[PDB]
């Protein structure tokens, strides 16, 4: 309406209506002028090992991301969601940029004077056509903060393309973001846009109560026979005679079964107790990796597979699980106490244990003069009949990821967990329009370099509608729910401390309710 | 985005070659406080990929019509006292823009001058300053020479929050051949 | 990087009037657009004087 009329009203509430939930969240943001308004080509350092080479560009544009779950759900809201629903998925979203502020900083004489600049604008556009490299879903920093009070700084957009070591091959793409029409905003303007997700499978928020190996009736025997005993005693020396039996409660390991567990790419096992772990630098030499174009790249998290067998909560895969940092953790080489290691015991009923080999298979044709030998399989590709559980999603965890535009993707659900969308919410890019300082009275063709220093601030609000699959269990005994501890503590969980620092103490995964296979 | 200074301290000036200059290099004309827009270079409109798309695929092309817009106008004031420069908005002040649709002004376009809207979109450019040449006899100007006051032309005045748009349609012209003959 | 058009000179005779730099020789080319900041006068003297102003407020747009 006018310079002195607010663009929007602050919204943060979650409202539940039957099997639908709407979670709205509003944040204030600040956006600097990145790269001094210049596109830059960036690449790895000459020294960097060949596995670490890269080539790309850094852009003056800043983008919005809200791909972390806590951006939309509050701990209580999350509790309400997991305890009560078997499944959920995102339906549609609303996004708004309002109360835009552009300010000017005068830094002469060592004292900084900040004042409004009502005239200057911010360019915002959404890449609804996906002609830009998608940098979302790579678990980058800068999410709309978990806590509403906190103010956050908009991340800076950059992208990587093909490279031959330091050098860039002919095929590499350089994109000018400006080439895209972007709406320009002044103070007192707003930018809104709406998106509807594609139909996607509900993410299971349940943990199976029946293991795959155990699906049969304990009381009745099968009618199919298996090879019970290969040889039988003949006087003193045993003789080769084949004998068959019907599997029953007594020999459950032998029952015929229709289904097979999920695929397994094996991991290395490291323990939370320092003592167990070997005294050597095997962080990389001992890690599980894949190879693309001559570069070994660590496979983290990797295919969903249970982290540990029974009574081995102590162990966890080297790079087979998600690991979040406790609030205040620094960037490099933090101790174990400074992170939170996630735990996937729930999928063990149908998924293999990441550390253990998938199975055993016989590799030689036996005969009278040749014993029967078999070999372990550390890496099993999907075989017909397999069933598995996709990786869990956590409150601090990612929500979606763009399925790569390729001829073939199989079971394209992001390995970090989340919803694999073909057309994900478009990247939103915002940049302060550059404003030139006092120019020279005499003409000069060279481009400007003396811009007026500027920064812009304002509120951002994202609303998402989520559909729910209400729990319908007829189990008799009570189930397991998520509860905060009854005991007294110097700080309550999920709350600001004495100095006003919000902190998520533990990771919360969606699998507490249980259903049968 | 563009920036426009105050040329010639707001004064029309008569300019001519230097006394020393050889007779081939003499000229006489005027320099005006006005700055003009030019976009007569191809890269102003086409991006390298766009250009590639155009040449590979078409035998000929020509311009049909154009749309031009001046928006988000900003006028600022510089206070330079005490060696520290303070720049601040001046919402009241205006910019005069007019198009010479009647061609009563010497046409300085098409002479391959500098100042084109930059090839690259990110770059900010400085508006060129308008001047023109007329008849001359060595350093001196003959009676026939024309002095034009640009202000004599009605020009719309803009403030911050105003815009100026106008549209033009080219005349029919022959397509420029983008082919090379395969037969001598 | 080359030029797009050029104004055919207003003369009785031009033959094959296509600009030698290459481009499209138009009779009526896109009109020149001229833009100038309106001059703003600084604090004037309280006593009248017919001489024209010279103390303008420095400006850029």
């Amino acid at each position: 309406d006018g310079v002195g009329n607010s663009s929007g009203n602050w919204h943060c509430d979650s409202t539940w209506m039957g099997d639908r939930v709407i979670t709205t969240s509003t944040r204030t943001w600040a956006l600097p002028t990145y790269n001094n308004h210049l596109y830059k080509q960036i690449s790895s350092q000459s020294g960097a090992s060949n596995d670490n080479h890269y080539f790309g560009y850094s852009t003056p544009w800043g983008y919005f991301d809200f791909n972390r779950f806590h951006c939309h759900f509050s701990p209580r809201d999350w509790q309400r969601l997991i305890n009560n629903n078997w499944g959920f998925r995102p339906k549609r979203l609303n996004f708004k940029l309002f109360n835009i502020q552009v300010k000017e900083v005068t830094q002469n004489d060592g004292t900084t004077t900040i004042a409004n600049n009502l005239t200057s604008t911010v360019q915002v556009f959404t890449d609804s056509e996906y002609q830009l490299p998608y940098v979302l879903g790579s678990a980058h920093q800068g999410c709309l903060p978990p806590f509403p009070a906190d103010v956050f700084m908009v991340p800076q957009y950059g992208y990587l393309t093909l490279n031959n070591g330091s050098q860039a091959v002919g095929r590499s793409s350089f994109y000018c973001l400006e080439y895209f029409p972007s709406q320009m905003l002044r103070t007192g303007n707003n930018f809104t846009f709406s998106y509807t997700f594609e139909d996607v499978p509900f993410h299971s928020s349940y943990a199976h109560s029946q293991s795959l190996d155990r699906l049969m009736n304990p009381l009745i025997d099968q009618y199919l026979y298996y090879l019970s005993r290969t040889n039988t005693p003949s006087g003193t020396t045993t003789q080769s005679r084949l004998q068959f039996s019907q599997a029953g409660a007594s020999d459950i390991r032998d029952q015929s079964r229709n289904w097979l567990p999920g695929p397994c790419y094996r991991q290395q096992r490291v323990s939370k107790t320092s003592a167990d772990n070997n005294n050597s630098e095997y962080s990389w030499t001992g890690a599980t990796k894949y190879h693309l174009n001559g570069r070994d790249s660590l496979v983290n998290p990797g295919p969903a597979m249970a982290s540990h067998k029974d009574d081995e909560e102590k162990f966890f895969p080297q790079s087979g699980v998600l690991i979040f940092g406790k609030q205040g953790s620094e960037k490099t080489n933090v101790d174990i106490e400074k992170v939170m290691i996630t735990d996937e015991e729930e999928i063990r009923t149908t998924n293999p244990v990441a550390t253990e080999q998938y199975g055993s298979v016989s590799t030689n044709l036996q005969r009278g003069n040749r014993q029967a030998a078999t070999a372990d399989v550390n890496t099993q590709g999907v075989l017909p009949g397999m069933v598995w559980q996709d990786r869990d999603v956590y409150l601090q965890g990612p929500i979606w990821a763009k399925i790569p535009h390729t001829d073939g993707h199989f079971h394209p659900s992001p390995l970090m967990g989340g919803f694999g969308l073909k057309h994900p919410p478009p990247q939103i890019l915002i940049k302060n329009t550059p404003v030139p300082a006092n120019p020279s009275t005499t003409f000069s063709a060279a481009k400007f370099a003396s811009f007026i220093t500027q920064y812009s601030t304002g509120q951002v609000s994202v609303e998402i509608e989520w559909e729910l699959q209400k729990e319908n269990s007829k189990r008799w005994n009570p189930e397991i729910q998520y509860t905060s501890n009854y005991n007294k503590s110097v700080n309550v969980d999920f709350t600001v401390d004495t100095n006003g620092v919000y902190s998520e103490p533990r990771p919360i995964g969606t699998r507490y309710l249980t259903r049968n296979l």
